[PDB]
């Protein structure tokens, strides 16, 4: 039942397609002139009409003005922020990417709760699973209720992030976009397991909640993870001087050929990050993160096997590419042992991005509040001579239908199928010739 969109939300997407020279531009030019001249054709009717009918574009609009501004611009081959353009030259094999921490911002799920029924119904269903293992309400933390806990706290961030990522994947699925596979980074593998069905909701919810509550008890204060824009070899050489007495700092992830993470002791991490920043290199402590993917997780080994003994794994609808052991898992192999490897081992994301290229994936949808792994996939694609689409869902301070229809356009304009008519459900629009 529940639609992409509240009937009273004004953001709507207009899709246009052409194959002949200047055909997309001509069709846009004429429609903009007709809209202004006709003064009777309904905006909603024109939308559903365009939505139900090789070179592609989507105008994302909340208003007649934005419609004329978009078609007008497309008509004169001028770029605009609300007109998403592309060529439909991709096979469309799609993988959903579920990142770790870094995605979060303060109002992230709020707009989609208020304006997308589908997102709201999935959010409740997934919030309901986590809330079985927790005293607080996911929805109130997202809306910043006064009395609800903060997202700064790891044990609250990870379950919140889990719910938002799984619910975003359902919003993609309603709009007719369906993964052929999933891929997770760090905690992201939990969300990836939920969406694939490899864990039940309740199992995936219990894993995220218990493993983040452990990290909060045992690891907060003592460690973090930082994102560094240099290749592995350069970074091994910059941390060596910190690791005299003890290994304070270690490479916890490979995201691209020029992109890695470092995990360990907060002071040494912050010094390396300041050193590299002074030198014009991007290095940033990932928000609220603990020193996972390093030796600090080892004193937690037996606790973690006991905590996640419940986990019952099973084949999902769709394979999971393991960022932990380079295997393509049906879903049954995700036992408590796997979930220890996941928080201890460094995340070999980049090599499984190359494996996905070789198995025929050319569309990567990152199901997140803010795109963080998208640059690594694009850098990997360039270095592999592969033309691929790396598409985020939301961004900071853009959590609405305008942002989401933009990212949906991103995938459609490059050849992935989308039910655009879904955006007009229940509005009483009629297709007009």
């Amino acid at each position: 039942a529940p639609a992409l969109a509240e009937v009273l939300a004004p953001t709507v997407p207009w899709p246009l397609s052409g194959k002949n020279p200047g055909a997309l531009q001509g069709q846009a030019a004429r429609l903009a002139a007709h809209l202004a001249e006709d003064h009777d054709l309904s905006l909603s009717d024109l939308g559903l009409s365009l939505a139900t009918t090789e070179h592609r574009a989507v105008v994302v609009l909340g208003s007649r003005e934005e419609a004329l501004g978009g078609l007008g611009a497309l008509g004169e081959q001028m770029p605009a922020g609300n007109v998403v353009t592309g060529a439909a030259d991709l096979s469309g094999k799609t993988v959903f990417v579920f990142p770790g921490q870094g995605s979060q911002w303060a109002g992230m799920a709020v707009e989609l709760l208020d304006s997308s029924p589908v997102f709201a119904a999935r959010f409740a269903e997934v919030a309901g699973a986590v809330e079985a293992y927790v005293d607080w309400s996911v929805e109130s933390v997202v809306r910043g209720a006064d009395e609800a806990p903060s997202l700064d706290r790891i044990e609250i961030l990870q379950p919140v992030l889990f719910t938002v990522m799984v619910s975003l994947a359902a919003l993609w699925r309603a709009a007719g976009v369906v993964p052929d596979a999933v891929v997770g980074h760090s905690q992201g593998e939990i969300a990836a397991a939920a969406v694939s069905g490899a864990l039940s909701l309740g199992d995936a919810a219990q894993v995220v909640v218990l493993r983040s509550q452990l990290f909060a008890d045992e690891l907060v204060g003592k460690g973090a993870v930082a994102s560094v824009s240099l290749p592995a070899a350069e970074v091994e050489a910059r941390i060596a001087r910190f690791n005299g007495d003890a290994e304070l700092l270690s490479i916890a992830g490979n995201n691209g050929p020029r992109s890695v993470t470092v995990a360990g002791q907060v002071a040494a991490l912050e010094e390396l990050v300041a050193e590299l920043e002074a030198e014009g290199v991007r290095a940033k402590v990932i928000g609220s993160t603990v020193a996972s993917h390093c030796a600090q997780v080892d004193p937690l080994h037996e606790r973690i096997l006991d905590l996640l003994s419940f986990v019952q794994p099973r084949e999902g609808s769709v394979p999971l590419y393991s960022t932990v052991n380079g295997e393509v898992l049906n879903g049954a192999e995700l036992d408590a042992s796997y979930w220890f490897e996941n928080c201890r081992r460094p995340v070999s994301f980049e090599p499984v991005v190359r494996a996905l290229f070789a198995d025929g994936f050319d569309v990567f949808v990152e199901s997140s509040a803010h795109p963080v792994l998208t640059y690594g996939i694009s850098e990997t694609a360039e270095a592999a001579g592969r033309e691929v689409l790396a598409q985020g869902t939301l961004r900071r301070e853009e959590g609405g239908l305008a942002r989401f229809y933009s990212s949906l356009a991103g995938v459609w304009t490059r050849g992935v199928d989308v039910d655009w008519a879904g955006a007009f459900a229940g509005r009483g629009a009629r297709v007009v010739d």
